[PDB]
């Protein structure tokens, strides 16, 4: 297995949960469809990743899709010339900026 970079390190500031072992590497946590960080110390390096579209252009939880298009408009005319369109969470920005990032890593 092997999700992206964002869904680990662009993960979340501290969830208290894991999804891997103490003692994992890395690798055998990128395989068992969880991510890896590690970066910070104490808390749970081996966790779950951060999907939220059938692209990984998009990702992002509940909070950081910001807010770019409005809770009105559709699909096809978000994308169109907006933002990312997630509706697939009812009550939140559908239409929001993309991760424009890249910069991420395990």
């Amino acid at each position: 297995e092997k999700p992206a970079a964002c869904r680990c390190s662009r993960q979340d500031p501290k969830n208290r949960v894991n999804c891997g072992f103490p003692g994992i590497t890395s690798d055998q946590c990128f395989t068992s469809g969880c991510c890896f960080d590690s970066q910070v110390p104490g808390v749970p390096w081996c966790f779950k990743p951060l999907p939220a579209q059938e692209s990984e252009e998009c990702v992002m939880q509940v909070s950081a899709r910001k807010n770019c298009g409005y809770p009105g408009i559709s699909p096809e005319d978000c994308a169109a010339r907006n933002c990312c369109f997630s509706d697939t969470i009812p009550e939140v920005p559908w239409c929001f900026f993309p991760m424009s990032v890249e910069d991420c890593h395990y």
